[PDB]
């Protein structure tokens, strides 16, 4: 036990969040004063010090940009509590209510974000392996921050899919798909395509075309996130900078329209 441990009396499991195959996800309260959320361990459904190991790494991965964790219980039943995302899952955000209202400024600053919180995975020379839509939580402000709920072929990089290079490098990979699902409101990439044809266009040299109304300068981007030799994709301190200042410097005739 360490620092981080906390007694279950000073915890409060309110709202149910979703179940999955070895615990459930809580909204609840910590001390009686402070929104949280919590990961349940579902008893003798796997190793209590593998459940842990989630752990492990949001102790060592502390970043603004990033999921912060907050307290354990280490006796079962087990706990993990992290902050909690108000507007919940990016995606579920992108294709909902407040999809429409969004426009490029918002997307971009999104995008920007997360560039941010990986850069900062970089430094760390962790790799993610399953960064998307799908992985991010938002929260007040539209503060975005890179998490993971615990195959997603589509957004994996072919020399990953295919012979288990999974590196930083694949993960910009991801990125670039990402960004497409920012620009199509929550959209599957590839719309039309089986997750055999994916893989067998992909290698033939297949790209996405750039989705309407997207700048030509961000269609770009991603395809320099899709670059076939691993080495030629850029580092996502670069992608940071350049999202940073994309209307100062890459588009500072931009035109607000229909949908972007
Ligand atoms: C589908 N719709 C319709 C319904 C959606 C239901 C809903 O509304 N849910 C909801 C709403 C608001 C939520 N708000 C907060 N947290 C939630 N949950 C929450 C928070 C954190 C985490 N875990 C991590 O982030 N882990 C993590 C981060 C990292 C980094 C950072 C990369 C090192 N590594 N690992 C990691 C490492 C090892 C193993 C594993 N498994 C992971 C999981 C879930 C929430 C959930």
């Amino acid at each position: 036990k360490d620092a981080w441990e906390i007694p279950r009396e000073s915890l409060r499991l309110e709202v149910k969040l979703g179940q999955g195959c070895f615990g459930e996800v809580w909204m609840g309260t910590w001390n009686g004063t402070t929104r949280v959320a919590i990961k349940t361990l579902k008893p003798g459904t796997m190793s209590p010090e593998a459940f842990l190991q989630e752990a492990q790494v949001m102790k060592k991965l502390r970043h603004e940009k990033l999921v912060q964790l907050y307290a354990v219980v280490s006796e079962e039943p087990i706990y993990i509590v992290t902050e909690y995302m108000s507007k919940g899952c990016l995606l579920d955000f992108l294709k909902g209510e407040m999809g429409k209202y969004l426009r490029l400024p918002q997307l971009v600053d999104m995008a920007a974000q997360i560039a941010s919180g990986m850069a900062y995975v970089e430094r760390m020379n962790y790799v993610h392996r399953d960064l998307r839509a799908a992985n991010i939580l938002v929260g007040e402000n539209l503060v975005c921050k890179v998490a993971d709920f615990g195959f997603p072929i589509k957004w994996t990089a072919p020399e990953a899919a295919l012979y288990g290079r999974f590196t930083i490098k694949s993960d910009v990979w991801s990125f670039g798909i990402l960004l497409t699902e920012l620009t199509t409101k929550g959209r599957v990439p590839y719309p039309g395509m089986v997750n055999r044809e994916v893989l067998d266009q992909v290698e033939r040299g297949y790209r996405m075309p750039c989705p309407p109304e997207c700048p030509e300068s961000l269609h770009d981007l991603m395809c320099q996130c899709w670059r076939k030799d691993p080495e030629e994709r850029p580092t996502f301190e670069y992608l940071q900078a350049f999202l940073e200042d994309y209307f100062t410097s890459t588009e500072p005739q931009y035109q607000p329209g229909e949908n972007l």
